[PDB]
């Protein structure tokens, strides 16, 4: 009907024909479609101001950039109030919350029958992944989140672009998503419309994403979580590739020789920094660039080799922590053309977060900030109340293209070769700074038992992020390392990393940032085959004599400190990893029992 406003670009009918179902239920006072163009991007950006959403930070400090902060009740991803509703519990797995898909559209009708009375429905249609590529998949959101619209434009390739590569008939992930609060004749909006009552949920068999009552991130920006890893693992899993919670970087050395690797780290680990190291002296003439800080692509090809894209356009980060010391090229990308969410607002109309005093002189904390509630903050204030200035879930939203060390493959359709998988955590104990797994499955073992700091399991990093049962994407792994192994391929190597373990005095031993470039390189020399290592318990370790240390005083006892395996602590390690199988114990695979099995038999030896 003329009521959609569709544009004369859009010639897909079960395109048009299911926004139209989405259109009669959420009832929406207007559609409007994203063109993705620059103007319209600015439009809604004033619009956000004009509502209060939004303001506009200072041209001078900070161009074309502005601040929203969120209703305190919106402020991260809802992990209870995340469903995947497959046709069997049994495919959810122990890791996700299910529903009955047929409870779960009776649950979820009557919240979306006119949940958009009020509001403007925004067509937003992206690619995830390079235009027109082979290895992309579309997706359409609707929403009624203005601030939606302009994220997804930095986050995805979004827009008019997208209808020439669906033509008449091609297929798109349909998601919908809505705050949650309709409006009445002549009522007044708030500034972070919202709902406590909140629903983000998948129906992997159709593709599906709903999502009810949040406005923020992970929640609401469809593509980035619930597309990019829940739906599309499940499609990885039937198609026999990845979606997996990891950076993408390149690595070049000074010959020249150029690898890339894909690392997966845990909540507070260090994607967004690893993913932007900078080599710290002693190593000129080497270069690492980023292709991806958080969503990975992977599929094996006829050649034997695993390529990865990332599928997103931007960076949607954490900010506190971020300073010109942790991430110089991070704190370069977020220079302008910005979107920060529940960071702090400075004197001077700049942005400020906690961590950003450690590139001011004496490394002094501002005066006087207004935080991410509106309210006044000093270190005082701080010091008395608690408050930080900045949320701790508090985010930039910046194009890939702000990142200095941008990778100049980042946008390529055919990915780059991937050498070695990275699989990080934080330990005081127990786990050493590096250990290569000795073989493709002792690797998945070490990514299916990976934990954080009490400690706490993250399979793959992918813990919230499974778009089906754990086990069987264990299972996924494995097979697909014994299919390309049986192509005659050359495996990546798999490695564990640690850059928390504690000295005798309670205080991190390695350096870390920057000075992971050493372990990386070593990295390196194990997949030209010409590093050494010491074989122990779990895996293959470098010995200090095997890292490049020109540049940094570190001495072999701290190195051996943060490196060395002690038997009794891997003893106390297997019984968690026990535990945390009996979690899992459903398609749990033999292949991990044969593991944790021969690492008991080492430990007793
Ligand atoms: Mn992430």
């Amino acid at each position: 009907g003329l009521n959609l406003n569709t544009p004369a670009y859009v010639k897909n009918a079960k395109l048009i024909a299911w926004v139209a179902d989405m259109v009669a239920l959420c009832k929406p006072d207007t559609v409007y479609w994203c063109d993705g163009s620059d103007a319209e991007y600015q439009r809604l950006c004033q619009q956000l101001v004009d509502a209060g959403t939004f303001k506009k930070l200072n041209e001078a400090k900070r161009p074309n950039s502005y601040l929203a902060c969120s209703d305190p009740s919106d402020v991260a991803r809802v992990e209870d109030r995340t469903y995947i509703c497959s046709a069997k519990e049994e495919n959810a797995g122990p890791t996700n919350n299910w529903m009955e898909p047929s409870e779960m559209r009776a649950t979820l009708q009557p919240l979306f029958d006119g949940c958009m009375r009020g509001r403007t429905m925004y067509v937003v249609p992206f690619s995830m992944g390079p235009l027109g590529s082979p290895i992309a998949h579309i997706g359409i959101e609707l929403s009624d989140s203005p601030y939606v619209a302009v994220n997804m434009k930095i986050m995805t390739r979004m827009g008019k672009a997208v209808f020439e590569v669906l033509g008449t008939e091609g297929d798109f992930v349909p998601c919908v998503h809505t705050v949650g609060a309709p409006l009445a004749e002549g009522e007044q909006d708030v500034t972070w419309p919202c709902n406590k009552t909140k629903y983000i949920v998948h129906y992997p068999e159709t593709r599906e994403i709903w999502s009810y009552g949040s406005g923020y991130g992970g929640n609401a920006l469809l593509g980035k979580k619930c597309f990019a890893l829940r739906i599309a693992s499940n499609m990885g899993r039937d198609e026999g590739w990845l979606a997996e919670h990891m950076l993408i970087l390149g690595v070049t050395n000074p010959e020249g020789k150029k690898y890339h690797v894909a690392a997966a780290f845990p909540s507070a680990c260090g994607k967004t920094n690893f993913s932007m190291l900078v080599p710290p002296a002693g190593f000129d003439g080497w270069s690492v660039t980023t292709i991806g800080d958080d969503i990975a692509w992977i599929k094996p090809a006829a050649d034997g080799k695993l390529y990865a894209i990332n599928p997103e356009a931007g960076y949607f980060g954490v900010a506190p922590g971020t300073n010109m010391l942790t991430n110089p090229n991070c704190m370069l990308s977020v220079r302008g053309n910005t979107i920060f969410t529940n960071v702090a607002l400075t004197d001077d109309g700049d942005v400020w977060w906690e961590g950003m005093e450690q590139d001011a002189p004496g490394k002094a904390l501002p005066d006087h900030l207004i935080d991410w509630q509106g309210k006044d903050w000093t270190p005082q204030i701080a010091k008395e109340t608690g408050a930080k200035a900045a949320h701790p879930n508090s985010r930039f939203t910046v194009a890939a293209t702000n990142n200095p060390a941008l990778d100049s493959a980042w946008d390529d359709p055919k990915g780059v070769a991937i050498d070695a998988f990275i699989f990080g955590g934080r330990r005081s104990t127990t786990v050493p700074l590096v250990t290569e797994a000795r073989s493709w499955v002792e690797g998945v073992y070490m990514a299916a038992t990976m934990g954080s700091e009490v400690v706490r399991r993250d399979p793959f990093a992918m813990l919230p992020f499974m778009g089906y049962n754990m086990s069987d994407y264990f299972q996924h792994w494995l097979d697909l390392g014994k299919k390309l192994a049986a192509s005659g391929a050359t495996l990546p190597k798999i490695y564990t990393t640690n850059w928390f373990r504690k000295g005798t005095d309670g205080k991190f031993v390695w350096p870390g940032y920057g000075e992971n470039m050493r372990v990386l390189a070593w990295m390196i020399d194990r997949i030209e085959g010409k590093g050494q290592g010491e074989d122990h318990v779990t895996g293959i370790s470098p010995s200090y004599e095997d890292l490049n240390w020109t540049g940094l005083d570190f001495s072999a006892d701290q190195f051996n400190t943060v490196t060395s395996i002690d038997k009794a602590a891997w003893l106390k390690e297997l019984e968690l990893h026990a535990e945390l199988f009996k979690q899992l114990e459903h398609h749990l695979p033999k292949e991990l029992g044969e593991t944790k099995a021969e690492i008991e038999r080492r430990l007793a030896a």
